[PDB]
């Protein structure tokens, strides 16, 4: 019977997560550049556009979100203290090391165990010297693909779920074969696949590849509603009715993969290119689509509450 | 008349710098892990560290150290100001952006003017929200060679000199021919060399090599005394007389790069590897045995206090 911490260093299991958001993030931050630059950041704007996204998802029932910022884009307990008391919403925290090319000299230096124990360490005594506790491990491959160091990461990923038993969430990429490097390194590394997620399948409608990697037996992520450019809100509502219908309910992850902030880009040019993306357009625009062509209220909840609460049982 | 800021926000100028170590570090680290992983990391110890180490150079008499830390490798004034408190040694600090290979998606995204602000920012009005302001700038390249954004940064570093008059100490490898692309880059923007260091030029003694820098005007960087894997330190001293014979007093900068810690590797293989390296080597070892071959008293001051003099005024 499993823990799981919560920002705050509260705990609470898998049953009573409830409605939950299993991919969206806080803060998306780069470390080195708001370590040396501060004077390119405001706090109180961050933090207020964070706390204004969760308390809308809360108005619609969302009890749980998994903040899938880890090391690399900006994790930051004490960010998400803050945003867990103002809000009451309750904040799952993970680790790992996000990255598509390149991992720290300081790594590289003393290899794959140095990286399985820092994880190991952040799920079994704390993230940054809290209580808190990372509740899942992330594994990161995009359009570079496999490179060298990429590949340990991963597999620093796998070891550390194969330590500890919590989940593993990934990044993938569909224009590539990034999904299936995830799904045969985990395979090598004895990682039973109905503990992982394949992350961003969503970004595709192409049934024959996310079959593939559902006859895996993995859960898929789809898990950027709101973000059209990579594949447009009619696709993606499209195909999770569709793969609901061919019978893969069980394995399916919904998401908006939100960023209240992401200092990757000028947020001008993020408003402007993906005005729709918000933390509740599943709620707006996803959902009554699907009731209207005879998805269940049961099987949202499905979707929405047990297949998270199953990804963090077994 | 240049003002030059030191840790602590005081100024001083060119004239009252005194005897300089040019290139050295309080202590080496990597942003994104210690932000992430604090566990592996100790700051009492590193603080210690570092005023021991800077306490055993003033003993030979140091006013003043030049920090070569930059973003990148773990450059923080509030540390720098707790060893300039303690041990009343001159701390001056620079910018930049230290890579190898790769910027962070923050920059590449918004394009080198973007860089170049924050590096204007820092030596203008502060860094980190302090009024130390940045004296200097660095460039960096390595074993990688120039790549796409190695080259960005570079640049960055050319037009924050030309808007601001800081010199330029740079980061080279003499095992490929990166010296001459920062000569090149420099060239194309404008830069006067005579405000330039090229750096890490002591790891060779190959005397025609390191001639065609020095014909270009620029200073260059005899500065990792102590670190014999590279190039042994019977071999440094020797480079160091004959360039002096030979003509070149006035373009030559001495230190050692010493680093009280650098989290790159594990302490046991640096301490174990490179024993001698310290940031008195100079004074026991390589004052003496110039010394002994007929270099002057003034000729030592020349080096060590007018040609970092020289470099801050013109
Ligand atoms: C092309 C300029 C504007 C495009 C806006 C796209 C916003 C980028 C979304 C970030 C991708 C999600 C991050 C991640 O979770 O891995
Ligand atoms: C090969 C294992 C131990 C080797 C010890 C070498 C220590 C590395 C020195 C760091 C290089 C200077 C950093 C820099 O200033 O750019
Ligand atoms: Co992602
Ligand atoms: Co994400
Ligand atoms: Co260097
Ligand atoms: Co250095």
């Amino acid at each position: 019977m499993v823990r799981i911490s919560i920002a705050g260093g509260n705990e609470i299991d898998p049953g009573s997560m409830g409605l939950t958001l299993f991919h969206e993030h806080l803060r998306l931050i780069t470390e080195v550049v708001r370590w040396n630059w501060p004077h390119l950041y405001n706090e109180d704007e961050e933090l207020k556009r964070a706390i204004d996204a969760v308390n809308a998802a809360k108005k619609y029932g969302v009890k749980t979100i998994i903040d899938l910022t880890v090391a690399g884009i900006g994790c930051d307990v004490r960010f998400n203290e803050k945003v867990a008391k103002a809000t009451g919403v309750n904040i799952i925290m993970g680790t790992g090391f996000y990255t598509y090319t390149e991992i720290p000299f300081y790594f590289k230096n003393r290899g794959i165990d140095s990286l399985v124990d820092a994880f190991v360490h952040d799920i079994t005594i704390g993230i940054q010297g809290t209580n808190t506790r990372a509740a899942f491990v992330k594994a990161v491959i995009d359009s570079s693909g496999l490179t060298k160091d990429v590949e340990m990461a991963i597999r620093a990923a796998a070891k550390a779920h194969i330590k500890t038993d919590v989940p593993i969430i990934t990044h993938s990429f569909v224009g590539n074969k990034s999904s299936l490097d995830l799904i045969r390194i985990f395979k090598e590394e004895g990682v039973d696949l109905a503990r992982t997620v394949i992350g961003h399948v969503g970004d595709t409608d192409d049934i024959s590849f996310i079959e593939q990697i559902l006859r895996e037996g993995a859960f898929i992520g789809l898990d950027r509603f709101g973000l059209d450019i990579y594949l447009p809100l009619d696709k993606r509502v499209k195909t999770a009715i569709e793969l609901i219908k061919r019978g893969w309910i069980d394995q399916l992850l919904l998401s908006h993969d939100y960023c209240p902030t992401i200092d990757w880009y000028p947020p001008e040019v993020v408003r402007s290119t993906v005005p729709d993306w918000t933390m509740t357009l599943i709620f707006e625009k996803v959902i009554p689509r699907m009731r209207s062509e005879g998805i269940t209220e049961e099987q949202i909840n499905r979707v929405l509450i047990d297949n998270p609460r199953r990804l963090f049982t077994g």
